[PDB]
């Protein structure tokens, strides 16, 4: 069966996201990275990919989640390259959702990343469900773990404690495993140099694509009892 | 939190299980292995272990499952060293439950292993539930995968296609992740030599204990939304 993946290039349109010292914008880096990851996935077999946006447009976080659900996604990956409070912090990071943040950096990052909805100048927006949520979370965690493992094997630099968590609204799908990947932090000058290198970006995308293939193979082993 | 594991030494009492050429009995090997795995787990931190039997007694498969549930187990491992139809087949194997067998060897093995209940000479014995079952199965699969991965890293010999599946009644807990591990096959002369070596058994138990620790760390990352 074809495994279904939705990629969400963070920011877009009026929301440029973080800005590097060279002028490079997060919204452009995330779209370029998403396109590279799509390409890597499409080189493989049995993965069908869609992007929340494949152009420079603004989308509310809830609309990104809705697109993943409308696609019947098996996995949702939101792609970012943010500024964080400490400029010395650098390296790939994977975040999953949690009410309680793993640490102060993660907490502050989610607070800021959730607020971008307001940039359009418009206002802010069951047991069976809770069980589904728990199952989804197990999958999100599994994927995050695998991504970190394979990035490490590929000698791609990871931040200390590279699996973190906080209350990211873009990760709220109750029924689609979801992670947010910081490919690097535009607040760090060394990460900015990696982020603007398309060959480095391709190498990271290739590692994530491998992780996705492994996750697909795992998911397809699981029973369907309904 | 203390991760809760129930180990099930296959067979027991009137059911000797498979018999090696040296006279060694499966029921004795599985109890010895379970005790070694208990010891390895108890050397670690944060694992609480119980055995379905810690003596030479016969237990129906349903009673083994009930004991896992009564203990509020987070993981159930049934330990075996069976005879299979092809004597040239050897190596550690992990089985998970499925209505449809992975292959003819797995199918025949489950048929035979389910029939042991009859050795006492007595007769043979919901959406929310189905969802719980699906979640449990994801965990069973995850653990099986990790066990195979770590056995390989430890240079412990694995059978070809070392993750298999069939309709094993001892793996029927809807709410406890469950696997059946063949530590080797007493139908194979080389496996018999490994099986009777307590140092080799200890090395395999140590690898499984490591896999359990990794599984515990994973399980404890997952949300509790109820
Ligand atoms: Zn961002
Ligand atoms: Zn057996």
């Amino acid at each position: 069966a074809s495994f279904r993946v939705v990629l969400d290039p963070g920011h877009g349109g009026i929301d440029g996201g973080a800005r590097g010292v060279t002028g490079i914008l997060e919204k452009d880096v995330t779209l370029a990275f998403a396109r590279a990851l799509r390409d890597e996935l499409q080189k493989g077999s049995h993965t069908i990919v869609a992007l929340t946006r494949d152009s420079d447009i603004f989308l509310r976080l809830s609309e990104r989640v809705k697109k993943a659900q409308e696609f019947d996604a098996d996995l949702f990956i939101s792609i970012h390259a943010d500024t964080i409070d400490v400029h010395s912090l650098r390296g790939a990071t994977v975040y999953t959702i949690s009410d309680e943040a793993s640490d102060a950096i993660a907490k502050s990052l989610a607070e800021s990343e959730n607020k971008v909805d307001l940039l359009d100048g418009l206002p802010k927006e069951d047991i069976l469900l809770d069980l589904t949520r728990r199952e989804t979370h197990a999958f999100s965690i599994n994927f995050a773990n695998n991504v970190v493992s394979n990035l490490s094997k590929s000698h791609i630099n990871l931040i200390n404690n590279p699996h973190r968590y906080a209350d990211f609204q873009v990760l709220k799908a109750p029924d689609v495993p979801s992670v947010l990947i910081e490919i690097g932090y535009l607040s760090n000058k060394e990460d900015e140099k990696l982020l603007n290198n398309p060959q480095w970006r391709k190498q990271m995308a290739a590692s994530i694509a491998y992780s996705i293939r492994q996750f697909a193979e795992y998911r397809q082993k699981i029973m369907q009892p309904l």
